[PDB]
């Protein structure tokens, strides 16, 4: 019921386990993971592993990396090719399901290597068990509101503050993914977030692209409309074009 | 030469074809045509034909007629149906000529019913055969006696010429991408489209078809004064069909 | 019919009626008539009548009087009292009978007094006489014979009582007539020409076409500050838009 | 004039009153002092109140209830009737005097109910963090030395303010009112305000932000039309 | 004075003449003087004429033609080097004395030469070198206003003319500024650009590297779209910055 | 390579300097470094100095100033004088050497009469510790946030002979000009700004981002900088 209570039972889990794999994104539930598995366990039986793949940027990436190695965790980066599966490279509904089986599917090899008993994840209570990862901070009943109070007892300040999705959201099921239809979005997205627009999907659509933005940066977006659209066309799109329903329509 | 060396061959040509069939647009030329026509055949000897399709807004064909009415000819409206034709139906890049093929199909048609001698245009001055004219034997009389644009705007006030068509209207094919396939929904869809946001006060305006997707090429001008409307624009172009309602970054050209 | 037939019988009913006085407010249609009541009948046998009133604003009543002129009539100009009219004071819905009834009601009295048949006015369709409407001319027939005719030169923007700007059962008075036709006169000396400055007593409630708010925005702080110098309160933009 | 000097001068003061009751809003300031009373003189010996009253949202309490056991305090949610005081609900000019004496008035009973030394605030009852020279540099300076990194940046005024002075106040005007912001804010336009003047909404918006705006209009126009105004204007002077 | 009495007074003066010389700019005072002449005097004893210069937009020049060719008149052009001359050159605020003196004089030249006995414009009634030229405003002698100029062009069912009175490119380079074909053609550029947007109205004022675009500020909130295209079209036109002026059109 | 690797680094130059001198300007960069010096140094061994000059807004002094005191520093302020330079008065394209070498030579005496090791400045990728540690913009946010440093000035100062035409000689009647409109401009909330001056017309320059934003407030800055003494105000198409 108190919060004293959910982290003792979350101090408890870590202490029978002794030594675990963390996945990790960098947000504040897998940063609160983390931290907690270091203090308790120590660095030496903590290793944090940020997947990298052809779904997700770079950027990201790296700064999950640099996020794990400021909590002082032995951080590990893996590669997943997550388009060698006929589900995730055609897009179908299903997608999502497959390409948490393949990522749980890793982190057992990892942890299978390195000796953990078992995979963490950061998921609170509002494939994984396919794969047996434990969720301690559901198991241990934190809502979102724990999850902020126990980070700021420990001083936790830094983490990214907007969880992202993968690229394949902006094709529409049934699309084929290539490397290069992905770079084109990533590119075209990273473009506009140059420009100061951080929130923003450019959603494809063969040969158009459809940018969707908050409706409240319409307005400040016009002086940009012909730098976009020819930046966008050098990268492949016939048509660059912005969705009047604005962010999410 | 000089506009009395043109207008003399114009006036020789058609008093040697004695009776006419004039395709009649509305633009500068057309009128110029039919003008020629009949002040020199009479009006008995003279009629002026306007095609209805559904290629083209039931407005534009409505004005066409009443200028045609205005100048004193005897006015025909026929009707086509360009879709019968599979190179339109499938929107192919020829598309134009195969519809001004079965265009002067049924004016040659009508032509021939009537008595006339020859079906004309108001042509002046790439593609799979024949000229869709000579094919048909139409003239092109102010093309023969090689008016220019200077001339037509001449002589037709040397006529006292007033009113005419200053927007040449565009097929409606024009907003569909080459091999898509045009339907009488589609057409019906885009065209609904367009009425609405000439409605709100734009009158230059394409909405191009992409499937589930409207892209509205507006003037550049126009793109602030129209922020006010995109939520309206966007739920009621989904109500007339489009998954997504989109404006193009790049304008209207 | 065509439109040849309906200037044909606009051109009988002209001659038939050989005399007439001619309500002319400058706009497209009573344009139309006053000229077309010219080219049947000639200068001698017309007579414009432009109406002033604390209702419309001495520019359009001034435009209208040189307008007239210009297409080459005898213009009168009349004054009316819609205020001494206690249906017009006070803004009750059927105000707008009593002011109709005032206006041909002088007409009249300027026909019989010059030996006209009829009084005509510029109504068009969708005891006044409206030949256009007679004829089934529609606001498309009178921009093709305008062009035909080659007329030019007309006010664009229709004028409407300013009684509109008050909600019903508001007492009309000249302060706030003249301040609601200040600040109008002054909104439209920016670029924007039709425009209403809705009247709630502190409160200006400012009505643009919403194709213009957009332009509208660089203004905002000048027309904030000049309306408020005219006597409002609170200076306001209404989202909904003109109408 | 470190903020070493000034924690020191205020966890110091803190020292003294060695029970406290914190009028606690779920802004910057009221949450430094709340963590500060639990970290210096423990949960035990510091109360949290939070206010419910219609002159303020349903929002704004739920967040600073949620905050303020995120914090780890005890909370006590307490329920001020305003409307009952004729001087509040009429909303005379001298109206949140009424307001503040209703208030402090609410939070003394509660500290001398649970032997508090004093009643704190978020000022910049006492003012501890304005006792002890803090500014809003040094507020944010020392809520991040404690990790504080959760709660409401936007401060809430008393709904009173979008009335004319002599309108009646009402459960159904105030619930009009809120229900406006609240979709404004929803929009993106957290500083906002709607004027009530009976059959008109009148929106106060930042200057700055009325650009921004414009693709809202029709939407923001619909839904004030739908809440009982007759008309919804923009105010063309801004935000005060 | 009616109007039938002085469109009378000006057929008059038109059957004297016999054969005219028109000063044709494009506006409704030179429109009404050629449909008059062409309407009194015939297509064969009307000569148009308009005048080409760099202070002036080939826009207007083309329309100009366009219109007298519309008309019905046989219309010729005529390039004049205003820069030839220096009280023109120096920008002075008697430059337009001297433009007009070296138009009047072309004029004279072009009526002597296709027996002409007079040249003709289109001044109205309320202006020295058009004296001195002995050029003839058979508008203003006959006492027409700008009231009895529309009313008589409706009643000759005139309905196109240029409704943009044309001002010279001196106008934006101040005083005392030397006027080099150069800068010239980087001022004309660039408002032929703006134009080109959908911006009839606009002035490109020259301020050596800067330019300061005035537009009428009902437009400014439409032409934030280009802002980028206008900067950088306008440096490669000679301006290293490019500005637009807040206070609007003047 | 790691953050880490470059605070100990950083840490390692500063015990091997014992005693520094950091010019102190206000930004996050000499910000950090002046923090740092003191978790390494102590209080009694670093000494922040500030330089006031003509070229420099009166609010970034004071920002710095106040950052110092509250960062904990012993700070010192000191007036210097740019203008006595004849290459800065007609601002060659040289001016910013002739500037530079005034500012470190007034502050090598600092170090000398303090006798400090070494003068620091807060220059990234006199010591530049930062540069010399290999900090990119990313590492010192990144430092900066895990020491818990929340206050900077997040619009850099730059000088402002930067406003003005090369070979165009500074005036202290037009450094006021132009530093009045910006500081005008900033109020309307606009942080980043330059107002270039070209005799009778200033040209100001603002993020493009920005730009829609601010059409509601050209007549208000055209006045204004009018009454400053500009004949004309314009706005730069390729912004800031
Ligand atoms: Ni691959
Ligand atoms: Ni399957
Ligand atoms: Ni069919
Ligand atoms: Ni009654
Ligand atoms: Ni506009
Ligand atoms: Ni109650
Ligand atoms: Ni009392
Ligand atoms: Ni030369
Ligand atoms: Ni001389
Ligand atoms: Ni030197
Ligand atoms: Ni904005």
């Amino acid at each position: 019921a108190t919060l004293a209570t959910k982290k003792a039972t979350l101090v408890a889990a870590l202490k029978d386990l002794q030594r675990v794999t963390v996945a990790f994104s960098g947000g504040i539930d897998s940063t609160l993971v983390l931290k907690m598995a270091l203090d308790v366990l120590g660095r030496d039986n903590v290793t944090a592993v940020v997947a990298n793949s052809e779904l997700f940027t770079d950027e990201e990436f790296d700064k999950a990396m640099s996020l794990a190695e400021e909590l002082g965790a032995n951080v590990q980066g893996t590669t997943l090719d997550y388009l060698s599966d006929d589900h995730i490279k055609n897009n179908t509904p299903d997608s999502w399901y497959y390409a948490k089986k393949m990522f749980y599917s890793r982190l057992n090899d990892i942890a299978a290597n390195n000796g953990s008993a078992a995979v963490l994840d950061g998921m609170i209570k509002n494939a994984r068990s396919e794969a047996g990862a434990r969720s301690l901070l559901q198991e241990a009943d934190f809502f979102k509101t724990d999850v902020r109070a126990l980070a700021q007892e420990l001083g936790l300040t830094n983490w990214n503050k907007v969880a992202s999705c993968s690229v394949s959201s902006r094709f529409p099921y049934g699309t084929t993914l290539t490397h290069d239809n992905i770079a084109q979005v990533m590119a075209a997205e990273k473009y506009l977030r140059s420009l100061g627009f951080p929130t923003v999907r450019v959603r494809f659509h063969n040969d158009i692209a459809r940018i969707e933005l908050p409706e409240a940066r319409i307005g400040d977006f016009l002086v940009f409309n012909d730098r976009v659209n020819r930046q966008l066309q050098s990268l492949g799109f016939r048509y660059v074009t912005l969705d009047l329903g604005g962010f999410r329509s």
